[PDB]
């Protein structure tokens, strides 16, 4: 089960893992890349930014 | 709530899915928002799909004991 941290390094690991940069990723996603930089380190952000990014990564979350 | 569940989430249907989650243990929103260490209007406002910090939905997850998982 995914908290604020381990969803973080959830997107970190999905954006490394498709080979984009925090800049293309955050371009891509809508989001500034200070932002994607928040989210991945687990800092507090609107649910929203966090939906853009899961979104632009193509991320899916569902209940377990 | 079927159908929720059936698909990957979103702002909306994480919402439904902690209103129906809640229905279902039996509580209202007074019982549950104090079970969260939430405000009424703050489990108010996610449960219709409104924007607010992703901590507070996690308090609210964490209080109805609601897991969330990678698909």
């Amino acid at each position: 089960p995914l908290n604020q941290q381990s969803l973080g390094l959830l997107i970190k690991e999905r954006r490394k893992s498709a080979a984009l940069t925090q800049d293309v990723a955050a371009m891509l996603c809508g989001v500034t890349k200070k932002t994607l930089i928040r989210v991945e380190k687990g800092e507090d952000v609107y649910i929203s930014t966090v939906f853009k990014i899961l979104d632009g990564l193509g991320i899916d979350i569902v209940s377990a």
